[PDB]
């Protein structure tokens, strides 16, 4: 009944990152209801000394992906982490609900309405796409943004 | 007395990287009892900046990096962030310590010694420059690292 979020992020790749940056964010998302799959977490089933781990990663990450309801992609960075951006490429394809965050105040984009390169707002609707847009930790709770409509049928 | 380090990272475009990444490495710098110079605190550069401050902020940073003795550059990320390089080679040039952290664990480099491009180590030695390249930020405070034996006269 829950609805479930693939939570898209390059910060499992660092320390500290992974340590600090991570719980704050799946805290907010489960405070709202949300099941919070954290790929980096998930993904410690696979055995490490096997030569195939990495292709078994790329399928459960691609599994999680159809099978999730909607994608919570941190797209910090210039640019976003190539891995974030095929996982949300994934999700624009497949219908799943989408939800953006970037608290990094650096300006890159190659066009003038959205934030960040085009293709990654191409499955947000065409208007109100920055209810989906996330800015700050602390913005992920709003009642005005889109997942908590989502979560309210509104 | 206190030996200077400019704390040099991209942890300050983000606003979550810059509460919550940022002051630990401080201080376990502080820790060891160095003057630590961390610019997007002491340069003020804590948004998007206008018309007629972004080249003082330039200045400064360059200010500092001459003033210095010692730079710690956070190189995390595929690429180090572009500023911190500048600042990273404007040390090297000006035959600065050089210390380098990355918990980052991805392997993104243009040779097989160094786990990231040549030209960042060009101001270490040939022969063990490991010791003045972090990986954790408990790390810093070992006893066997560059760090403290740059301080302690080894
Ligand atoms: O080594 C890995 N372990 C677990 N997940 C990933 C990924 C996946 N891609 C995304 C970032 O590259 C991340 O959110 C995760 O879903 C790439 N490499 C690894």
């Amino acid at each position: 009944k829950r609805k479930i979020i693939y939570l898209a992020s390059p910060y499992g790749f660092s320390q500290q990152q992974k340590t600090l940056l991570l719980p704050p964010i799946v805290r907010a998302l489960e405070a709202l209801g949300i099941e919070v799959w954290e790929p980096f977490a998930r993904n410690n089933q696979i055995d490490f000394s096997q030569a195939d781990w990495a292709y078994r990663v790329a399928q459960a990450n691609l599994q999680d992906v159809k099978n999730c309801d909607g994608i919570f992609a941190v797209v910090n960075g210039t640019p976003p982490d190539e891995g974030v951006m095929v996982e949300l490429g994934m999700a624009i394809a497949l219908n799943k609900a989408i939800f953006l965050f970037r608290d990094d105040f650096r300006r890159c984009s190659d066009n003038e309405r959205y934030p960040l390169n085009l293709m990654l707002f191409a499955g947000l609707p065409e208007i109100g796409w920055e209810n989906y847009y996330y800015t700050s930790v602390d913005e992920i709770q709003s009642h005005d943004k889109a997942l908590y409509k989502w979560l309210t049928g509104m």
